[PDB]
């Protein structure tokens, strides 16, 4: 591995830690309970939910949702998390050598289709077999509780849990995930791209640094890179299935509005 590539990776790594407050290392120390005797508040039923919701009683009232069904409240708070992560990814993309120089429309297109593939990828970092950290690591909503919600809301997170478990089995660190997320955004296959040639050249570089980094960082996992390539395909499919379930929810649930920023992303996605 050369020096220009070795720096390009650290640069990507740098932008990852600067723009994402909840990295895998922060989460893994919380979940282990080895650096603090004060665990996060656990949400496992409607009771503990209403207790945690009393913390954000201000924004629930502002958004006129404080009185709606419990499933819809979670669906609304989670949209906020997506908006934040989409924003953070928009800033993270600037550190991708060549992304800032692409035409503006192609930047919107790359993010329009990649953000949710990146979200579900990074979402694995805050997940275990029993639940996921929430509110910057101050809460832990249980997997079973999300399954107990009424359909179709109970079908939202479970596939993400299933993906995170298999994804976490690869035992990647933020060093690897950062490059992995960069490759997800720099995909020359996105419908609507104008300068496909430039983006593809930009992707070949990212994917190259990733393949070398994986060999350097995980030498005893010979086919870790092929495994990831298959993980990109699984994420793409996972997002498709997710977008299908959202359109089913937005139409057959007149009570669960859709955030304006996310409406654009989901609009004419596939
Ligand atoms: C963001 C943070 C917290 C809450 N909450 O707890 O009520 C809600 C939101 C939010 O963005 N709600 C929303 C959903 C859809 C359209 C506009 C606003
Ligand atoms: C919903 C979507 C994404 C995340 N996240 O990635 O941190 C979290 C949530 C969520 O359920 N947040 C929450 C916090 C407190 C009480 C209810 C729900």
């Amino acid at each position: 591995m050369t020096a220009d590539l070795k720096s390009l990776a650290k640069r990507i790594y740098e932008a990852y830690l600067k723009n994402f407050n909840m990295n895998k290392v922060k989460a893994r120390v919380i979940l282990s309970g080895k650096a603090s005797n004060n665990p996060p508040f656990v949400i496992h039923d409607m009771e503990t939910l209403c207790m945690a919701e009393k913390t954000l009683v201000a924004k629930l009232v502002a958004n006129g949702i404080q009185n709606k069904e419990a499933e819809v409240r979670i669906f609304h708070c989670c949209q906020c998390t997506s908006v934040e992560t989409v924003t953070e990814l928009t800033e993270f993309a600037k550190a991708i050598p060549g992304f800032a120089n692409l035409d503006l429309n192609d930047q919107v297109t790359l993010l329009k289709y990649g953000v949710y593939e990146a979200i579900f990828a990074m979402l694995s970092s805050v997940m275990n077999k029993d639940g996921m950290l929430v509110a910057y690591g101050n809460g832990f909503i249980t997997r079973e509780f999300l399954k107990s919600l009424r359909k179709p809301f109970c079908d939202i997170m479970e596939p993400k849990f299933d993906f995170a478990m298999k994804f976490n089995a690869l035992e990647l660190d933020d060093s690897d995930i950062s490059l992995f997320v960069a490759a997800i955004i720099c995909c020359g296959d996105r419908p609507g791209l104008l300068n496909v040639g430039h983006i593809e050249k930009m992707q070949e570089g990212i994917v190259h640094v990733l393949r070398l980094h994986l060999q350097s960082n995980h030498p005893d996992d010979i086919f870790l890179f092929p495994k990831l390539l298959q993980k990109m395909a699984d994420l793409r499919q996972l997002v498709t299935e997710h977008a299908q379930l959202v359109q089913i929810i937005k139409k057959t649930e007149s009570d669960a509005a859709l955030h304006p920023l996310l409406q654009e992303i989901y609009r004419d996605m596939y």
